């Protein structure tokens, strides 16, 4: 309830993601503080107020709140462990946010070491890409504290849509890998569909066009599917990313025991793309592996 | 308007026949199976002794039955559909049955003087109920025109793909994704639970996302509960994944998610599973895990 | 000792038979299907109408045909096998085709006094010219020691698995691992050639561990030196495979390598490959990889 | 030629196969040296005549030859370079023998910091088991100087029967890993194969020995083969340190963009073994999950 009142806020990280969040927070009428260290701080932030420091402690310092939205795993460590990092600016009453998609299982160790400053951690990573951080529509699923959730709610209105707690340190990561599972899957899903369907000389943009409104239906169906049959691969998400959001679960079903056939073998298929020249397409283009593998195309170019 | 036979009142063709009365059509329904369904019955539908002599009476034929070698039986036996088929009357095959075979029903039935549609559907029971089912057609665009507004009181979301064959290809495309899809959730989902997380919550926490599918909220909530009582059988399923399995080694396509899928739903139907809903994939997954999403 | 008939000398017909009558055995040709090779005519053997005329001869009638509809045919159709066996009369099946159909085979010939062996084989042609075939037997052990000493002839390691289907089973258990032990060797090689170390000398480096096979020795060395001539074609093995994949839908078996190994072979397939041998399963991986481990 | 004359070798890692290894070093007239650091001197080894130092480093001062025999890449690291380690005991005229079953990748920097010290270093991995171990019939893949292979050869030679020197360094590392490729696949080969057989009630015993000899014919056939059937699971190669190799075949091929979809689910099945407590059954027990997929046993227990 409180965050209807200007809050400070640091963003670290204001990459395709990062930047158009940091601009909803600031519509909302927050205060933005930027780090300098690795980036120059962009002017659309700058305009809009954006208080641009030298480095992740000194951001850590003046914001009561500091949002990570980092590639990787040992990147969130670097910034939140490194010398002139997050957790030497940390201390009481601060929230210490980490919106990236790294691994649930080290959240749980960075939880306790930013815990151990007296400030409080959440892992908030999201779901909508780059078209929702703009509509702030993203799902944003969170791990942490319930009081410390309910003080950060407010900005994750801002930024999102559908926010939830999903439960404690390491479950918001935990949420956002299970999502990444789904999202490769079902992109290789409606790829497999329509390779088959245009190998039968079905035209594809029908098949998914009668898709629509059955149990076939999804935003990946609505978004992806139609990419895949228009050939639109502009990254929106890399398949290098993605490669590394499987690893995730693939190593934490290596390590809890789980046999995850198809999560398993889309890695495979995300190799055969990047084989061909395709780890920065958006991961759509993991149609164009299975076409590899078909010797077909289910486009005209 | 519009006088409408249908054989295979069952699970799906019930309904779907229900709502064609609701619209202001004269139903003929067929006896040798099984006996009409007394709902139908007491609304206005007339009962006949075989598919010839409804097809007689019928401009419209719409058939429902499980599987391919049903739908040629129904078709071609003495005292079928065909022996009463003939000018102006369309055959409309709303069974998930093979492309292939399709394409030759459809030359047979078009001998006769009749048209033939291949209108299978995508939405289960309950989308049958409330007619907002997907229907994907193959066939002639004037005779897609003519069956259309029958195709409105049955569904929703109406789709001619292309000629016949192209609503049955797109059919299977659909059980692709329908079985991929519930993997997907169940793989997602058993990977939350193992890492103590709530899947109750994980499924909640991903809607409105690009993880957002028809699946989730309908599969997935089942997987969450364990409501595994039959809306689309494993069985069903697995023979559905073997018209996709065959088309993909005849047309040398690797599919690897689909053939994965296929030997998951063993693993079902091997643990005593062959009848549950095909949500409970998870059942399989879980087994090979030694691990439960849900308790007791 | 033993008059033999003998249908389908091909590949590896031919050579099995030109063995037999080296051992001292009297054979009996059928040119229904196509003329009788020379060189078993110039040694001694028979040609005969029909595999009816050679059965009412032979007393040993060996079979050796492509898939099981062929072997059902030569079997029963009119002047087929069975109208020209009986009793003392022993038929043997050694062509690799479906366990569920032979056992039901076998009941129609024993129906005419006869008895039935299926003794499909293993080892190539090579091992066809050389008799070093490995021949899984199923039957009565009476009649596979009536056999015995026919098989000694035509293979160096003769076992009787079961009862008639045992020994097609022993076959379909075999194309399993012929079709995932040269899946694993290209993969290894594929995964070596990769990280710039010569699939040559890792091939060399890995025989007299616990990596080595038949398959390392025979196969492995084909996709270093890109030998891919057909021995056994993939559409064969492919045809092989779909017995494996069928037999584990129906008794509920998860089987995710074979089911792999199947889409995989369609990518050989789609890219030109239905008619290479078997060991060009590595061509589909290395297309999948946009990378061979030969050059030019 | 000239190890015909006694070799000082240090052997660091006396396992299961270290300790016979050393053994049949020392019966080819080789005087070892041993590290006390982590475990004490095996007495079958101090009676033989092998002289127990405190450490890797010590090892390596007395030491011309010093080969590592230990469970994995990050602990080969901490054997070569933590204080008191083997690059700090090494120099010229030293030879650094790596016979662990780790990362080609991560070889390659361990052999350039091992060469900054003057010091040679070659990686060769093994195949054959304990068996093959104390049999001296061990299959060793090397990599590294062909100068420093055929000085170290003799060496090779008594702790083994096929020694090849398959490239530079990294090479015999890569060897290890295509070895563990087929291994573990033509274990999964050979369980699919009798789970089938025996699903259609043919006896898996008879099967198996109707295969020998013809194109189903292996090592993992009559070895593992008979180990399914008769169910002794003991292990000899735990399926927890299979599942370490794969991870090195599966991560090479995220980084190398390769598709190997057996290899991807060879992985997945070894979880499945893992998850009804299998971790530390020999990788034959790789049919019990197998079994567990399939609700049915091929034993009669």
């Amino acid at each position: 309830l409180y965050f209807q009142h200007m809050a400070k806020i640091g963003f670290i990280g204001t990459g395709i993601m990062g930047k158009p969040m940091a601009q909803n927070l600031q519509k909302a009428g927050h205060s933005l503080f930027l780090s300098t260290h690795h980036d120059a701080a962009p002017a659309d932030l700058l305009e809009a107020g954006a208080i641009a420091l030298a480095n992740p402690k000194e951001v850590a310092q003046e914001a009561e709140f500091i949002i990570v939205m980092v590639p990787d795993t040992p990147q969130v460590e670097d910034v939140l462990f490194r010398k002139d990092g997050i957790a030497e600016g940390a201390g009481p009453n601060k929230v210490v946010i980490d919106m990236s998609s790294i691994s649930p299982t080290a959240t749980k160790g960075f939880a306790e070491k930013i815990k151990a400053t007296g400030a409080q951690y959440l892992d908030a990573p999201v779901s909508g890409g780059e078209v929702g951080a703009k509509a702030a529509t993203l799902s944003i699923m969170v791990g942490g504290c319930p009081n410390t959730f309910e003080r950060a709610l407010p900005l994750f209105q801002a930024m999102g849509k559908n926010i939830t707690r999903v439960g404690g340190n390491g479950d918001g990561q935990t949420a956002k890998v299970a999502n990444q599972i789904i999202v490769a899957l079902n992109i290789q899903a409606v790829a497999e569909a329509l390779l088959f369907a245009a190998r039968n000389g079905a035209d594809p943009a029908k098949v998914r066009e009668a898709l629509m409104g059955g149990f076939a239906s999804s935003r990946i169906l609505e978004v992806h599917g139609e990419r895949m049959v228009k050939g639109t691969f502009d990254p929106g998400f890399r398949i290098s990313l993605h490669q590394k959001d499987l690893n995730l679960a693939l190593a934490g079903a290596r390590e809890l025991n789980l046999n995850l056939p198809n999560t398993a073998n889309a890695q495979q298929v995300f190799s055969t793309c990047a084989a061909i020249g395709g780890s920065n397409w958006d991961h759509s283009a993991l149609i164009k592996g299975l076409e590899h593998m078909a010797n077909f195309s289910i486009r005209d170019e």
